[PDB]
């Protein structure tokens, strides 16, 4: 019931009680661990509201005050009546910050409480959503000095009137299958790129074409909008030592902005809630560039380095991987775009876990995601035992819209 | 109930039915995953069901299930249990058992090799000197002048829990660690405590950076006894780098034979508390963990110094750079000296093929992702992208408490 986690590098032992509040389920049982699986009414709504408001009012040291009981009463009456309810701004901001705070897969959560929340609940049209989004993009980008932000669109009502951003991130590169056989641009987005095209987008058909937004307001057919190029900050990728690196023609965008998730606060569902922070280097250089099903450029870089690609045991892949990642970090830093390396992010997270164990009685963490995709054991999080559990408010996955939408 | 795992690189989806034969528990519940926790005297009562399920599995594997021999064997084991409270395994069931425990080891990336396991039956062993003799033969056989062969030596099983056979060492071959009065460590920091136990039992420590520890061996619940492994039996590899000539001057070497000696082999409810086994190294075990863990030899700084990398910011990735160079060196040295080693690309690719084969023939392959994914270059190996299901099958290898914590000293 009180659980211990050990750091095997430092012997530091933390005790976890926060897990006893865990409300959602994990995927696992006593017989099988599913830790590495990627994805594992009025009646229902009032307990969910209560649990949230109880934690909200405890967080402001007003648990069991007349203010607390009154709001519980007020929300109760509103559920009874409307079959839903509305968050106060204060609750909304709290809800959003806490969803980040509870994101067990996020290494960057030391930052959780500095989150700019843009309340777009008054939004009604796809054009409005586009305006909100461009404002968010410009605010968060801050000419390279990035700030965390979330923009929250109206909450699900009857599931017929959902707001959705069909994009997976606000800024992403197009991917095109070729007669050729292979793939131009980003293979992760081939399907979304076709959905745009089949909705009307004139594709430049390049390697690094910023996708148009596909925005759905109020359950309508989604619409296309080009993010003003002037708002999309990009970084040309060069190496501090290899001059030929530039000639690979690589670039990436400064702003990581996930837009296909669902934010749940007190049982209410916010199906359009694009949020952004800034990149850890490995996300671009390890995953985006080197995944076989992504830009997959390892082979080409190794060649330019004249490495022995005859045997896996020369560690040419590994040698090239490190160089690609040095280059990503160097380019972002050169151009003054905020970026974090995996050593610094993971060091931060250990300090954050320490703070949370101390102030909150724990910190849900998914080791499989927290440990970076390169140099695992030379980062401190490798040696850190973590307990994974699901707390609310939360961000959740949801089915890609085109499978759902009654077109 | 069927369970699916997807590989997110290849889209290959596999179906798991084997997890239905799983008995032991995981640590996890519907409310908490303990997948990153390092560690998550039997009656007749619990013994016969464990023996029965085991012999049912053995008889099935030899296509004799329900045969007269199967039935006569169950009856004979049962009789032996109620009369003696325990039972002896036939040679063949021991072999099958030891192989299955390897096949079932969800944290082992080397399991493609599970069926080629040389089993040495040391159950007639009675004394610590007898144990030393068995272990030398094991080491010499497994080593095979650099052409490493998998092996396990199986000493007598637990009886009343007061007559245990144990190898106190954590691996048969390991280097001493010495905590110095300024607080610095000499040799391998992992083995300090045990080094200290050996000293106290009377080992005369050479006190170098790579002193092979002596064997501390307990027979029949008696106090353990020291022995030195003949040096001619300890194959070692000096570490050098193909392009960096100063690498040799770091004075590094490692031993060739990874031989884990502190686990417990469970087969059909029986407990083999001394069951040392060995394979060969995956390069990252030495190059990443043994050399570059902060808590181990910790050579990253000195290597990056010699490479004259930019060490003033972590964002130069000097650490990642030194790490690759050290690991290139470990593989280069082993291959040059013709001592078996596998790199992490080769091993993980083999594992993916082993796993798919196992899903097809066995209906599953329990696998611990946290452990299978290599401690460097995780996502450029195919395992990273492979969903895995972790569950516990018997026969199995289990942890046990360090014996200095539990032993009743005779004096
Ligand atoms: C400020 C800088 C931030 C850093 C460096 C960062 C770092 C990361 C990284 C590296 C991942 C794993 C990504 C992957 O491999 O796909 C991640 C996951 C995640 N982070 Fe962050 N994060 C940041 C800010 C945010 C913010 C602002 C939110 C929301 C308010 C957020 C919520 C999440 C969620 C929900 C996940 C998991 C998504 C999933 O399960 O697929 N993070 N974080
Ligand atoms: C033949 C070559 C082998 C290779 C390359 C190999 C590879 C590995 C590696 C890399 C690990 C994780 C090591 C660590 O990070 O501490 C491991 C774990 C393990 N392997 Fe092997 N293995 C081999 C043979 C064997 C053999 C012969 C057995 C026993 C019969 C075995 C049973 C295990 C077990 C039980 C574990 C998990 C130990 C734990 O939980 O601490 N493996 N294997
Ligand atoms: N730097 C940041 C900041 C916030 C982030 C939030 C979420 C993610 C994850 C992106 N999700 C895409 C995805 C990844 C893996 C499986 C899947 F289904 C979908 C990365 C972040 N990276
Ligand atoms: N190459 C091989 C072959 C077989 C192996 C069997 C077991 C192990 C694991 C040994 N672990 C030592 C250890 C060190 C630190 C903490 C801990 F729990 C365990 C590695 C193998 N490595
Ligand atoms: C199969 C496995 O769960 C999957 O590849 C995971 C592993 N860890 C990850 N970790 C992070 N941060 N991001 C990911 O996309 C993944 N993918
Ligand atoms: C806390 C964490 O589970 C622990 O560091 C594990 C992680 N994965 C590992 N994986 C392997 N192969 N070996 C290890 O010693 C560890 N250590
Ligand atoms: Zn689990």
């Amino acid at each position: 019931r009180f659980l211990k986690v050990k750091n095997w590098e430092t012997d530091v032992v933390l005790t976890d009680t926060l897990h006893l509040k865990s409300t959602l389920e994990t995927g696992c049982t006593e017989h099988i661990c599913m830790g590495s699986i990627m994805l594992p009414t009025k009646d229902q709504l009032f307990p969910l509201a209560k649990e949230f408001l109880d934690q909200y009012y405890s967080s402001i040291k007003r648990f069991g005050s007349k203010a607390h009981m009154d709001r519980l009463e007020e929300v109760n009456k509103e559920i009874e009546s409307t079959s839903t309810y509305q968050l106060k701004d204060t609750e909304l901001i709290y809800g959003a910050k806490h969803a980040w705070r509870n994101a067990s897969r996020c290494v960057g959560r030391i930052q959780w409480s500095k989150l700019q929340v843009f309340d777009a609940r008054d939004c009604t049209t796809a054009h409005g959503m586009f305006n909100y989004i461009c404002n968010h993009v410009k605010y968060a980008t801050n000419k390279g000095n990035l700030r965390s932000a979330i923009t929250i669109f109206p909450q699900r009502t009857d599931g017929k009137h959902d707001f959705r951003v069909w994009n997976s991130q606000l800024i992403r590169y197009a991917g095109y299958k070729q007669p050729d056989g292979s793939t131009l641009g980003d293979p992760a987005n081939v399907q979304f790129t076709e959905i745009c095209i089949q909705q009307g987008w004139k594709a430049p058909r390049g390697r690094f074409d910023v996708l148009p937004l596909l925005l759905q307001a109020n359950g309508n057919d989604p619409e296309l909008f080009q993010i003003p190029p002037e708002l999309v900050l990009e970084v040309p990728i060069r190496h501090p030592k290899f001059d030929w690196f530039k000639d690979l023609g690589l670039k990436w965008y400064g702003l990581p902005a996930v837009s296909n998730m669902l934010l749940e606060i007190g049982g209410l569902e916010f199906s359009a809630c694009p949020f952004s922070g800034w990149y850890m280097g490995t996300e671009i250089g390890v995953r985006d560039y080197c995944d076989n099903s992504r830009y997959n450029i390892l082979e080409e870089v190794a060649k330019k380095m004249d490495l022995d690609m005859r045997k896996t045991s020369s560690l040419w892949k590994d040698q090239a991987l490190v160089e690609i990642n040095i280059a990503v970090l160097y380019s972002f830093q050169s151009d003054k775009v905020t970026i974090v390396d995996h050593h610094s992010a993971t060091e931060s997270f250990i300090k954050h876990m320490e703070n949370e164990y101390r102030c909150r009685g724990g910190c849900p963490a998914d080791w499989v995601w927290i440990v970076p995709p390169m140099s695992g054991s030379i980062t401190p999080v490798f040696h850190q035992e973590m307990l994974n559990y699901r707390l609310t408010p939360s961000f959740e996955y949801q089915p890609d819209p085109w499978n759902t939408h009654v077109w």
